[PDB]
């Protein structure tokens, strides 16, 4: 089979690989729709995942089951499925401790284009079909469903880790796809005021559509000062770090109130470390909790988010700015995420 | 001054009383708009909290500060305020334990028409003004603001105790004002499917307006069976008990899944046993947690809920089906809550 | 093979059943030491979970692995292991929801002598060995290790569900083995005052040994009245329901403070008699949370508990008052639990 | 009156200063026993205090009430009391938000020698006596009681913030007084293995007395490596940072397992900021939660910890290595905390 892989650091291209085979509990799936992610860019041009050879990229996809192992019981060839980017090995001690995302290792739950060929191929492998797949609703637009696989679950997890209270004020730093879902998730957790930080026009409009009551640009001064002016020197209850460099941590700590919570859902791929401003962090005693984690995956997570979409709790269509038709457009779409044109949020390739 | 009070069990009437005076940290407020509650009915006609003599009723109001003690710093005569129904004594060990609703005693945080003269008077007393009042926004309709003082805070608390997860299925038993806010709150906590139980046309319409995806009527069969039918025998993740008799506890336990949560915000009492069905409760080992608590109050809660309204997180105008004017309408409006006509949700009397 | 089973309600006796067969991921284990439980009694003589036929009893055992399936990697023949009484199917949505105890059904995580042949046989079956077994320390007495399988995990779970705070006062209703572990558990969570309820001398000295600061005997007045006198009418922060009839729920509600938590780990007999007292429960608004659940199981739990014992965090030897040898004595031991002598806590049968 | 104050950065000495007077809700207390703290050192020599002039030092004390305001009801002249180092203003929004430690400002709950004259004076002031004092048991040694004021509440808070589970492995970095209580607290939260990091012989013995199952010294290799060796490459569930510099944060992140929790109770008074290692932190998605907070204060906290001591849950005497008699020894005891002789843990001055 043919697949769009990473020939090597800073190098991409199509390669020829043998079709993956399913174990007794797995499934081989063919993509119906896929979407490039900021991670595919990190992994290649930033070596976020060290070096890799002939590895098929991509981890956001909806598709059709074409083959299932003999022990698979809830899925059969022909089924249309939503594939969460995170597909944990459910039989590990990390799962027993309540952290499937790190089953068998840190971030190990995230297999596609991590240490397992991704979805940008004619076919791809899904471990434990019954535990990691969800049926795609009959009338659901492919472009929308693809947003569930990573954008929705990650953004929403940002709001969950933030332990938002009804009426809490929230600042979302970064208004790209993930940050936009962080805003929507924050609203669906009862957030009162929601301040989105970003400037890309199409993103600013989407941020407001999802719930942002205020928008701040870095170009108008220090974000912390801006936030303080909007909150009359009180600061905000919660901060969700969805984009930017390591400097956003320092900003989150400075604008968040003592006893507040900072939730990171941004994948930091550059630099040796992130810095916590001592004074603003109350010298480590201001109860400004710092959290951060990979989006939950698996069947239950996918079905629950899917149902939120079916019940119109969120309109995912506003995330899709570009739609291509044809496997041949994968390279074009991915390169779109690399150059980051100003009118882009997410791109979906419909085979 | 005059005040509409509970002369005794099953006895109402206007009485003459001495105008309360403000202590160093208190405020005397004159009502601008009030609303009768089912709690007033339970307390009077059912004596759900013991006997009372000459106690002015009502605990839902918006008003004008007419006097403050010498130590009050954030409120002054002339300010328009939202008065939360729960006004705790913030200097108590229960507060240090994290339960303001019970400062100095069970339910003692809720004073108005409990053990303190209520708001159905020319003037009423508010303890610790700086900690228990919130400013009324200039453009906010008085009827809507009154819904914050109890309905919104209680309904949302029901959704808070329920510890709802993104996509959780929820059943709200009782779709009166409290249940309606329970529904709205459930949606604002990320609920996917929301099943409302009730039949009054006006309430059914409001339930769907707030987020109900399904409506069930007792006349179509046992509620538990219906819920099992809608869910293909799987039950629901959460249940919020907002209205109905004590038997709804049994229904909640029977329809909720193991590991699920039942949240009570229904002021029980009456004269019917609160029974937990043993088999359905897993003999006490099915992790079906049961919670239930008086709504949070105080300035912070009022300001946070108020801000949600300002940011259009919820439209409270749908709760008000009747608006009257003048003190000489408090009685009629209260009797309306007793007769419970099919066309009533909440009534507000604007003075 | 031979096995002591429940022929049917009120009927017990040795029978010749089929020998369990190990699937690719299971293990066949031969018991080295077992212990009868009150649960066996409820199940047989009370049909608390439903009638059964020729079901081998017992769910508390330590044993030797004699056979493992072809896919088992961490255990092999010859290994001595601690078998937790709760062995969940780890590949289920309940597990994905965070409740292994109810994998594939309410209480379905607890298989042995629930709907699967128990440990009172020449050999027994353990589903998914790699996920449900733990190595037995070389120097750990068999009698002590058997206490980890259910008594320790259940008692500690009551303490966990109780959400005890540093200094919290706690009442443990019932000082049988489960309550004793509830007491030890409470101390190990930071409890200050710990009031144990019971009268058997042997249990009384064990309770104090585990941390009880006060012991209440029924013959000195009703338990609620005693606790209220000991606490000057203030009640206690937490209540763990370990033993007794269904009236203990009401007693727990009556002595727990507003905002308190009731933790049930008592497998309840029959009826529904789980009545909640309206007034003491603040009409459902006193924030008196009621929790209750089946003990956690699986490999991780058994290893974590095992390590607590190895590090002397709790001395399990005080739970064993009777030790017998040989399969023959399984019947004698079990009947001992039915008669509930005053000198018994737990009995262990070493094969 | 006389008081041992800070005459200026890196300057100490006795001074004459006005004796405080009690507000209507305050009390004036005369010290019975006091103890110098590492904070007194940072404040005077590290200037993390933002510098001050003629400020009386000390915040750890037990004493006698000699005067109360007209509105004080639960404490009267002659009462012996435990004074928590943290004495918040209980009437504030931060308290309503659940964070007394920061009422009216970040760390504002800590008043003594922060922005209010400390306890090293003939008399000192306590705001809101009824909410901020606890009665000192008649038979409790003054030296032990003083350890409750900060060491115990802080160390225990580290264990509380760590949200420890029964059997969790815990590493405590720093075995000075605070870390010693972090170890005791961890044990009292059900920790299995507890690894203490320190080298001072007197502290190492104390560490083992309170529950340390292992002791690691920096002089034997990278602490993370040493921990991995003990844990066979799996790391630990929890880490409590109780001593050392900002490098402990990096070590904490590296040794804790994904999904683990890092609890900081160490006052960081040097450096521009603390650094989080990007890779070890899973690029911000390893669910390695970071917490850090000032110890709780107030009457409830003090009574609850006090009762734990009364019920022998922890023996505080092992923290007191030096005992002096006489006000004139405060300077000597304080300098002891500066020079840090090897046989020191905590010094108490009994007036
Ligand atoms: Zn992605
Ligand atoms: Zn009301
Ligand atoms: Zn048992
Ligand atoms: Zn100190």
């Amino acid at each position: 089979m043919k697949g769009f892989a990473m020939l090597g650091i800073n190098k991409l291209g199509w390669i020829e690989k043998e079709r993956p085979v399913a174990g007794s509990y797995d499934a081989i799936v063919r993509p119906l729709a896929v979407s490039p992610c900021t991670s595919d860019i990190h992994t290649v041009f930033e070596g976020a995942l060290g070096d890799r050879k002939n590895m098929i990229l991509g981890h956001e996809a909806v598709g059709e089951v074409v083959e299932v192992g003999s022990e698979v019981k809830d899925f059969k060839p022909g089924d249309r499925v939503i594939v969460p980017c995170t597909t944990p090995d459910w039989r590990s001690l990390e799962v027993q401790a309540g952290f499937p995302q790190h089953s068998n290792g840190m971030l190990a739950g995230w297999k596609f284009s991590n240490f397992k060929d991704g979805v940008f191929g004619e076919y791809f492998h899904v471990n434990d079909a019954d535990m990691n797949l969800a049926i795609l609703p009959k009338d659901m637009p492919l472009e929308n469903a693809v947003m569930i696989t990573d954008m929705m679950t990650t953004g929403f997890h940002g709001a969950e880790l933030a332990d938002i209270q009804m009426g809490s004020s929230v600042v979302v730093i970064g208004i790209g796809a993930v940050g936009l879902m962080g805003i929507a998730g924050a609203k669906l957790r009862g957030a009162g005021r929601i301040i989105g930080v970003g400037s890309r026009p199409i993103c600013v409009e989407a941020a407001k559509f999802y719930g942002a009551t205020d928008i701040l640009n870095y170009k108008n001064g220090h974000i912390v000062d801006q936030v303080m002016k909007l909150t009359n020197g009180k600061g905000v209850d919660r901060v969700i770090m969805a984009g930017g460099g390591s400097e956003t941590l320092s900003q989150a700590v400075s604008m968040v109130k003592p006893g507040g919570i900072i939730s990171n859902i941004n994948y930091h791929g550059s630099g040796d470390a992130l810095l916590i401003p001592r004074v603003e962090w109350g010298c480590g005693m201001a109860h400004k909790t710092i959290k951060g984690g990979l989006c939950p995956g698996g069947r239950l997570r996918a079905e629950m988010l899917r149902d939120m979409v079916v019940y119109n709790r969120v309109d995912l269509s506003k995330l899709v700015t570009h739609v291509y038709h044809g496997f041949d457009h994968i390279e074009e779409a991915l390169l779109l995420m690399k150059d980051k044109p100003k009118d882009l949020i997410k791109a979906v390739v419909i085979l």
